[PDB]
């Protein structure tokens, strides 16, 4: 809808760690896009967790999706790697870095992947990111 | 244009101070939106600077720039507050806070206040604003 950005907007400003971020980042995309999503965050080392789906999404490939972060570049449906599947691997990104990524998985994956939804998806993303830029510069000053 | 956004917030993840953000934020907002514009930012007894205004720009009223900004709410034309002036006084908002405001004054008043305009210029502050957030948290921290 066209609120619901400025509403994540206002959400995603009083978190407090990435969980929240994430909580907020898979509550909001799952409505406004119709879709089961998960958040992966890197870990100490850079390694993407959870490495285990939730109850109702699509396993997906750990490894693309390390892929994915590691490049900072989609992967899934709408792009030529694994085109073929039924979700897509967004990296979480502010500027060149990527602070994590999101898996999408649509109910309907012909109304995800018309343009307009893309476009509306790619800045949602934008804004996750912020937040976990924010946080995360937050953390390593303090 | 449809990737400005996203630009902008490549430029943004950049900065280094709010000056650096401000005149990002001009330069994008003044070529996207056809507009001049101008950041203001609270100085430590949370006053907006500059009170001058740049060549080009038609003097707004400093004290409704402060109200705007005080308040959070938008002044200028499209709303009940100088419904009449020829420009938009918009506050930075991440959340319920503001971090600054800015000015766009259009060439083209009508072109400005098409709402897929204004909704778009919505996203931009949004984005704006989270910028000033992290950097003034950022050294606050420091």
């Amino acid at each position: 809808g066209a609120m619901d950005l400025y509403e994540m907007s206002k959400a995603l400003a009083v978190g407090r760690s990435p969980q929240d971020i994430a909580a907020t980042s898979e509550q909001f995309i799952a409505s406004t896009f119709h879709a089961r999503s998960q958040v992966l965050l890197p870990d100490d080392n850079g390694k993407l967790q959870p490495l285990t789906h939730p109850q109702g999404m699509t396993p997906w490939d750990d490894a693309i999706a390390q892929w994915s972060f590691d490049k900072g570049l989609p992967a899934g449906a709408g792009t030529d790697t694994l085109p073929g599947v039924p979700y897509q691997i967004l990296p979480l990104k502010s500027g060149e870095k990527t602070y994590g990524l999101v898996v999408v998985e649509p109910g309907n994956l012909r109304q995800l992947m018309i343009p307009e939804q893309q476009r509306l998806l790619e800045t949602f993303t934008l804004l996750v990111a912020n937040a976990l830029e924010r946080l995360t510069k937050l953390a390593a000053a303090l």
